[PDB]
This record gives structure tokens, C-alpha cells and sequence, in this order.
């Protein structure tokens, strides 16, 4: 109805960032994910797997201790801040980090906002998904927030019921990213992504296969390890939100629809993303 | 002896479901496993993978609480009800599930019969496996019960010893499917699918490389998945049936059938059921 | 010297068992395993996928409680007899098993002695590995009794040092066979396999990608797995060495020989087993 | 600008080691890995994988107590020396090793260092990495002392500023390894390899798909596996660092540089390795 545009290949393409010979793990940042609790540990490694896949330099997860030795052997090459997600609701972080996200897998509580609160204080790119996902308002800050509802989070940021949502999914994600000053990527079919100072792109990729519990905590990652390494935190939410879905779309290839599980979009990251090089 | 049909290739091509573009986890469902209790834990995993890659929506596994870091590194996208299939003893489920499926893995006690009689008034189709399979009678309620013996469990259910069920499977699975008024898989070559209004199938696929622990824990996982995303419940027991035999036959056009391990059928799924698309 | 003949292909195609339509889990028994402690826990891993893999029904694995939920996410279609190793030293099993295995990552101490004694009072073959491997005698009884050390545990079982066994590896391993009245798998590059009948073989298969922990702990529970589907359990032995060896030998066609893991010998079994059939 | 050579494929093939056909893992020595801990843990089974895959016969890992079971699942055929790292600062090693290496995933404490000083009076090469990286001086012994700084590990050692070591980066390698009278590997794009004894050479295999965490740990690993199987251990030194670069070269082909996980090298080594031989 807008006639938003979308995001194709060609732009892919002509944003993805290199990776030089002369560059070490620093030069692509050390991203911090809060992610994963007790009756929810899978976020935490569904989203730490996504993120490493997509070229930060270190990530730190931020997860319950008891989640942590269910994280190590399938991705060894995260480190940790024990209780990190119920640490940060005390203080503002003391480290630096290049990107944050926080949500996948917690507890939808005032205690995930403290630590909302308290990560927005740092100056950096911040997502925030599941859990952390509220209605609310968003303090002025230099990096962008980015918040990545299904319609039914949408709802719970908005009033606005689902049934509505779906008839004008842009004209109400553009609204929003404006009133909230903040980055929406609102998902499904035809992600939109909505940019605070009125850009607006629409999804070309993906497919059913998606339609299954973990893809959005895989996306959460993909968008946090990306934002490390691309200059521009815009082409970041919009590469990681295209590549996710041509991820699923390779997938159907060979495999039927009905049968991917979230982990695997990361497993099948690498070879889509060389197309795109 | 009865000329009882087989549930053809031709019917699972025209009884699989699609996957539509315009779709969402909840479209899906949400289906229940409880299973895996702390000597037999493995159940729980092969269900879970068995269910979450047959085309559900969401998984919650109500497993005994030291087995879901178990689960967690191979299946991150489940999400748990702790010690659920203990708390199903001692009420009705508040949730909504789309199915539900007790047993693998659990211990043939009283205990566990008391969950079955709780799971029994939610309105879904429930599955009945393993520990949860005894010699009792169902009440009357909408969804199927769906009852999935080996021919020991099904001695177990009835008093048929062994050797006389091997003789007339079919007959005897007919009888007691409507005596009971539930669905029964008797399980074995050439399984037997018998329906509670007399319809009876046998299926064509499947051979010795099944013939091994844990095949029938995946199995059920299938036939719960399945039951998410077919219209006709029918369909999804007769389908899950099919491609879990149908798996063991790719597997053994290149392996032994002496090799094959359970949790490999759902390695194989992705893959055979695009076949079948 | 005594022309010892090797175990050949034709030979291990003409004994290979069949994986009939008409047969289920319990036509291929039940093993035990009595393997794995607290600081080696990995054995237990190593020899309870090595049986799965070859051929058995069901597969009880009575390790240290702290190992179990080590196996689990790996081989989930494996059941367990908790602490099974330690109360193996206490009464004679009450179950029946159709072959049992015991030893791999267990300590060499008085305890085990007693486990084994234990073991033995059943009916069916047994072998002993690793720290089940003493200087001791063996009771008169119907099943088998197989040892399987390296040069090491053949010196610590009989007195022969290891730069003198080494000169003359059949006749020693046939005179001990004799005088143990045991099967003894003399470990090592054309590994002798000698019977208390007698008989004795040399295996032509393997090289050096198997001199590294680990390789003996899976060749236990091949043997432990094709004891079960093997009517001859001389067949048995005599197969599961040679199979052994043949993955090691696939593997070095494209991988380098320095760095084949044992695990990946079960991996690789499929495959190879397939192409003797 | 020292003109210093690059370790060329020609002198990789020329060097590697046989795996002998009459050869068992004593031929091939056991490594002790003093690496992980709780915060830190997945150092641990990074550089065992490491070790592991590169030719040796044994692996001994002295990790943390909770370390222990986050590996045994992916490495079984590791064994352990629990809480390892910590025993050593307390006495002198009474078993005899064929290499030693120390530090990844461990903190920078006095405690380490204590465990460094009585990990020295061993008469075997010894890597120093990550953690036991230090500004100190090294006691007069036979075995080689391996240190494997990136810059900032170097700046901590020297207090050569990263800025000022980059822009002569074998000069400054090769004054400290002469000083120290130690290898250093001073890692980066061409890592130089600097002998105590003036030799130096530079690796001109890798790219930016290693500009990620845990990279370094797999190489400490290679390095002690490689120090096992190879006679002369500058030989294992500089084959190390070759094939572990070669290993991203060949994941690069197919797959995007910005997607690899350190772990991946351990398994591509394995075919890569084989076309040096
Ligand atoms: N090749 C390199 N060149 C320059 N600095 C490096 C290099 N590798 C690591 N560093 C520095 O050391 C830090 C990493 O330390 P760590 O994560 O403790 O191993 C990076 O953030 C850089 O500041
Ligand atoms: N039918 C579909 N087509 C395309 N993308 C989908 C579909 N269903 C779900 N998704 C995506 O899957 C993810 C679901 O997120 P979540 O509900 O947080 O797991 C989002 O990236 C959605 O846009
Ligand atoms: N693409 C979508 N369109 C409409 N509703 C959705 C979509 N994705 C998720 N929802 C709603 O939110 C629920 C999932 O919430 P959760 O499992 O908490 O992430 C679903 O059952 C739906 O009711
Ligand atoms: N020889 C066989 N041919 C076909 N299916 C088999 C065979 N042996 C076992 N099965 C199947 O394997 C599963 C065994 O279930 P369970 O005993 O519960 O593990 C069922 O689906 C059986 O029908
Ligand atoms: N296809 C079958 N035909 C006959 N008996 C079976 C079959 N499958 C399982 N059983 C019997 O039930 C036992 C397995 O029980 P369980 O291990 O408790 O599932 C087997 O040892 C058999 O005695
Ligand atoms: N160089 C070799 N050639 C053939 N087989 C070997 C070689 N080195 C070790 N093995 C085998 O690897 C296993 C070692 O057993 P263990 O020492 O118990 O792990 C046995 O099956 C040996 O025969
Ligand atoms: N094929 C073989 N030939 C000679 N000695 C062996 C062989 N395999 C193992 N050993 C000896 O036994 C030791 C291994 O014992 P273990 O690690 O306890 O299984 C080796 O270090 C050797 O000294
Ligand atoms: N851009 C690059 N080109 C080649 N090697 C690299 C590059 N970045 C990192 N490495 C290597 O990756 C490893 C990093 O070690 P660490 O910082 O200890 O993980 C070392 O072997 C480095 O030489
Ligand atoms: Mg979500
Ligand atoms: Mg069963
Ligand atoms: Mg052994
Ligand atoms: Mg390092």
C-alpha cells in the first residue's frame, strides 16, 4: 500500500563487509548476548550459534549459570558472564561491547526491563526480542534499538490486535519505529523492517520452514554478530533478516518444509552467505 | 486373511500437508511430549527430535528434571515443563495443546496411569506409548487416543499372548481397536493401523534396521508431530508410519540394516519426506 | 612361523549375519556393558556406540551414575543400569543379557575382579577388556570368555614382557588361549585372535590411524554388538576385529592417518559393513 | 625486511611424519593439556580437539572439576587429570609426558604461573598460551619452550606497544625469542615463528575466517599433538601453524570467511592434512 521496497539481492550484495587479510578477532568486536534462563535454555544457544556464524570477533553470553554447560560443547568458542542477564538489572556494564542483545529465552518480567534499562546506558547498537519485548517507551541514546516482534509481540508493545496488525503490516511497523524512535523489524511473510527516521524495507526471502519454534532466536543472533561487522547497523538488520531467510530457502531445496529446526539455519549460514561474496 | 489394504505411496502424496507461504509457528500448534524419566532419559530426546521434525509448531517436553540438559545441546528449540509428566498425576492441563503424546520412557506405574487419565480430558488427539500402555479401558471424549504396542505391550494390553497375536495381527488389532475405541498401531513388520470405526491399514515400508531400541520412541515423536499439521488426524498416524519405515529404507540403500541407530530416522526425514512432496 | 591364516573378506562374507523382514529387537538380545568410571569416562561412550552399531537388540549400560548423562545426548537409544560396574561386584545379575562386555575405562582393582567373577556365573559370552585384564584363572563354563589386551595387558595377565611377545605374537597368544581356555584378541598390526580350541587367526585389516585412545574401548563393543546377531560367536570375534580394521582403512583413502578419532570408526561402519553384504 | 622465509607447502610435505603400520599410541607419546575453567571452559575442548587430531597417541586434559563433562561427549576419547591445572602449581608432575601444554581458557593468576614453574622442571617441549602468558624469564632445560602471544599477549610480555610491533613484527619476535630463549609464535596475518637459536620463518597460509575467538586454542592444540608425532619439535612447530592456516584456506573455498567456528578447523584438518602426504 506504501510501496515499501525490498531489500534483494543486489543490495545484499552490494553491502556485505569484508573480512581482510589484516584484521583480528578485536576488529570485529566482542558482542554480548543476554539470552537463555532456566525452562528456556535453548534461546541462549540458538541465538549464541547464530551470532558467531556472522562475523563478530568474540561473544560473551550472559545466560543462568545452569545454561551454560549446555551451550559449551556445541559452541565452544563463546565465553561467559555468568548470570549476566540477571546481573545487569543491578548496574550499568563496566565492558565495552561492540553490539548487545537481550530476550531470547527470558522471562517476560520488570527484572529483564532493569537490565533493559541499565544496557541501554551503553553506547552501542542494541536489540531487544522475546522477553525483553514490553510496552514502553526508550530513552535518547546515540546507538539505534532494534526490536524484533512477531505479531503477537507487536500486540503486547502496541494494542494494536493481531487480526488489524496483519491487514497493514508496514503502515503499523512504520508508525511505531516512529513513535518509539527505534528500529522494528516486525516478522513473518514479508518481514518488514522499519527503520526510526522513516526508511522502510520489506523481506524478500524465506518460507514456511521458518513457522516453527527458535528461528526468531537464531535471527536475534544472526542480527547481533552482523551489526559487529558491518559499518552500517542498517545493512546489518537488513542482511541478517535476508540471509536468515535464504537460509530456509536453500533448505527446501532438497528437505521438506515441515522438517528444519532452528540450529540448522546456522549450520547452512555459511555456504549461503559465500553466494552473496 | 482380512485383505487388509496398504497405506500406499499414493496415499501419502495426496494426504501431506503443505507448509503455506502465509503461515506462522502458531498454525502449527503446540503439542506436549512427556517422556524420559531418569534410567530411560534417551526416549525423551528421540521423541523430541521425532515431533519437532514432523511439521508442529512448538515442542514442550514434560521430562523429569535431570533430563532436560539432556535434550537441550542436540534439540535447543524445545522449551520444557519441568517434571511435567509427574505433575500431570495430579491435575488437568491448564494449557492448550494441539496434541499430546505419554509414555516413552517413562516407568509402567500407577502414577503414570494417573497423568494419562489427566491428559485424557484436554480435547486433542493423545498418544499412548510404552510405560503409559496397560491393560485398561478409555472414556468417552472427541479427540483419538492412539495406542502404539510392540506385540509385548500389546500382551500386556489384552492377554493375547505373543505367539497367537504373530498369527492374526490384523484381526486382532481390529478386535481390539474396537473393543477399546482407540486407534492402534500394532507395531512390526507390516504394522497394522486400526481405527476405533473399523478402518484398517497395513504398512508397506520398514525393515530389520528398526529392529533395534528406541526406533519406536522416534516413531512416536513422528506421530505427534504429525498430528499438528494434519487435518485428519488419520492421516498423520497413517503418514508417520509410512516415512518412519520409508527412512530405513533410504538408510539401508548405502548401510548395513545391522547400524542404523534410532535417532538417525530423524536425520533421514528431512530428506524423504521432500520426496514425497 | 605357524602359518597362521588371515580372517579374509571372502571369509567375513560368507558369516555375516542376515537382518531378516520378520524379526524385532529382541531377536538381536539385550547386551550389557559394564564400562566407564569418573576419570575415564569416555570409554563407556566409545564401547556403547561400537554395540549399537553392530548388530545387538537393546544395549544396557551400567556405568558410573556421573557418566551417564555424558552418554546420553550422543546415544540416546542406550539404557542404563545405574552404577551397574559397582553392584556387578556385589550378586550375580538377576537379568539375562545375551552377551556382556566389561572393563573399558574401569580401574584395575579388586572390585572389578569381583564384578567379573560375578559376570561369569551367567550364561553367555563375556568379554573382559582393559581394566578388567588380570593375571588370574577363569571357571569352567558354557559361554566364551574373551580377553582382548594389547601387548601391555598381555603382559600383565601372563609375565611375558612385551619386547618378547613381540617376536613371536601368535605362539604366545595360542599357548595362553590354551592354558586360560579363553579367546584371547592379541592386540596390535595383524592383530591374533586365538581360541581355546586351537584355532587361530591373523586379521589383515587396519593401520596406524587406530594407534590412539580410545580405538580398543570401540572394538570392545563391536565385539559386544556382533556377539549378539552372530549364531557363532567365533564369527563374531573374528568379524568385529576385521570390520574394525577396514573403517581404519577407509578413513586414510581421503583423511590422514594421524588423525582419524575413534568415535568416527562407528561412524564409518555403515558404510563399511554394507559393502561385505 | 629481515627478508625472513615463509614455511612453504614443499617444506611442510618434506617434514610431516609416518604413522607406521607396526606402531601403537605409545609410539605416538601421551600430551598433557592443562587448559579450562569455569568461566573459560570451552578453551579446554577447542585445543584437546586440537591435540587430538594432530597425532599423538594419548591425551591426558588436567581441566576443571565441571569442565570435565562438557567434553567427554565431543572428545571421549580424552581421559582427565581433574582439577590438573590447579594440582601442578603444588608439586612437580610424577608422570612423564611426551609434550606439555598450558593456559588457554585459563586466568592470568600467580596460580598459573606456579603451575608454569613445576610444569618446567619436565624434560619436554611446553607451550605456553593464552592465561600463562606472562612477563617473566624461563629457566635453563632441555625441551623447548613454545610461547604463542597474539600482539596483545606480546604487549603484555615485552611491553612493546601493538602499534609499534606490528610495523616490524620478526624483528621484534625474533629479539624476544633470543632473549627469552624461547619460540615464540607471534600470531597475526604472516605469524612469524622465531627460534631461540636465530632461525625464523613466516606462515603464508590463512585468512580472516580465523579472525575469531578460540582460533588460538585449536592451534596450542595442533602444536602439542604435532610435538608428539614429529622428531624435531620445530618441525611440529611450523607444521602447525601451516595446516591450522590451510584449514581456513580450505574453508574459504566454499564457504564465507566471516562464518567459520575454530572447532571447524579441527574438523578439516583431517583432509587437509592428507594432501600434504
Ligand atoms: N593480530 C592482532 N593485532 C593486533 N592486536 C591484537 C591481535 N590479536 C589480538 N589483539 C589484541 O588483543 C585483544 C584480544 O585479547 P584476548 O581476547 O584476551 O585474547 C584484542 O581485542 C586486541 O586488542
Ligand atoms: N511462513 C514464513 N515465511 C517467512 N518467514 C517466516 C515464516 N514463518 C516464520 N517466519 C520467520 O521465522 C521467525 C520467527 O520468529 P519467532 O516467532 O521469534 O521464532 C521470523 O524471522 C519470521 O519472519
Ligand atoms: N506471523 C504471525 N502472525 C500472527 N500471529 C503470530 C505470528 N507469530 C507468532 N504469532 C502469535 O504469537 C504466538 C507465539 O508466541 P511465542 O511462542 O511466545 O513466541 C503464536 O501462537 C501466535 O498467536
Ligand atoms: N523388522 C522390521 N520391519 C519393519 N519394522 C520394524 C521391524 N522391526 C521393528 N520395526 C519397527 O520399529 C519400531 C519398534 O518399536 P519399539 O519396540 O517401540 O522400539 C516399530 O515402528 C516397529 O514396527
Ligand atoms: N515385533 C515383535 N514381535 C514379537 N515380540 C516383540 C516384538 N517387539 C517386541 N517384542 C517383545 O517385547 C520385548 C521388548 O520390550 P521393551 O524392550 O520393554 O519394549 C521383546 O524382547 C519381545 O519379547
Ligand atoms: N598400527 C596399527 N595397525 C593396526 N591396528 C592397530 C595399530 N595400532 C593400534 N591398532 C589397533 O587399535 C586398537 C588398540 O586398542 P587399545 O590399545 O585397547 O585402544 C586395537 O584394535 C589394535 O589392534
Ligand atoms: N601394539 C603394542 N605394542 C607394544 N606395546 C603396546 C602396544 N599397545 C600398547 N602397548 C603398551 O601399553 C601402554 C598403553 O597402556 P594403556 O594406555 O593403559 O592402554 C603403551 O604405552 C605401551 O607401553
Ligand atoms: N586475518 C588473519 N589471517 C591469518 N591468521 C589469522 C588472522 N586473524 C587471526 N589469525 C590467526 O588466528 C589465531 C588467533 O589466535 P588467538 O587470538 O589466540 O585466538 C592465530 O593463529 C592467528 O595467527
Ligand atoms: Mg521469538
Ligand atoms: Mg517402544
Ligand atoms: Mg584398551
Ligand atoms: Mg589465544
Amino acid at each position: 500500500a506504501m510501496n515499501v521496497p525490498f531489500w534483494t539481492e543486489e543490495h545484499v550484495r552490494a553491502t556485505l563487509p569484508e573480512r581482510d587479510a589484516e584484521s583480528h578477532k578485536g576488529t570485529y568486536g566482542t558482542a554480548l548476548l543476554l539470552a537463555g534462563s532456566d525452562d528456556m535454555p535453548g534461546a541462549a544457544l540458538l541465538a549464541g550459534l547464530g551470532a558467531m556464524r556472522s562475523g563478530l570477533g568474540k561473544l560473551v553470553i550472559g545466560t543462568s549459570e545452569n545454561v551454560i554447560p549446555l551451550i559449551v560443547p556445541v559452541l565452544p568458542e563463546a565465553t561467559y558472564w555468568r548470570d549476566g542477564w540477571k546481573k545487569a538489572a543491578d548496574a550499568q556494564l563496566e565492558e565495552t561491547y561492540r553490539a548487545i542483545a537481550i530476550g531470547p529465552g527470558l522471562p517476560q518480567t520488570e527484572s529483564v526491563q532493569q537490565a533493559v534499562d541499565h544496557v541501554l546506558t551503553a553506547d552501542c547498537p542494541v536489540i531487544l526480542d522475546a522477553g525483553a519485548l514490553a510496552k514502553r517507551t526508550y530513552p535518547k541514546r546515540e546507538g539505534p534499538v532494534i526490536l524484533t516482534p512477531h505479531p503477537g509481540e507487536f500486540f503486547r508493545m502496541t494494542g494494536v490486535p493481531v487480526n488489524e496488525l496483519q491487514k497493514k503490516r508496514a503502515e503499523y511497523a512504520k508508525e511505531w519505529a516512529a513513535q518509539l524512535q527505534t528500529v522494528i523489524v516486525l516478522k513473518g511473510n514479508q518481514t518488514v523492517i522499519a527503520f526510526p527516521d522513516g526508511d522502510c524495507w520489506l523481506n524478500p526471502t524465506g518460507n514456511g520452514a521458518l513457522a516453527k519454534g527458535g528461528t526468531g532466536d537464531t535471527l536475534t543472533g544472526m542480527i547481533l554478530g552482523m551489526l559487529c561487522c558491518h559499518e552500517d547497523p542498517k545493512h546489518a538488520v537488513l542482511n541478517a533478516v535476508y540471509l536468515h531467510g535464504a537460509c530456509a530457502e536453500l533448505w527446501t531445496d532438497e528437505h521438506s518444509a515441515h522438517t528444519l529446526l532452528a540450529h540448522e539455519l546456522s549450520d547452512i549460514l555459511p555456504r549461503v552467505w559465500k553466494r552473496f561474496e
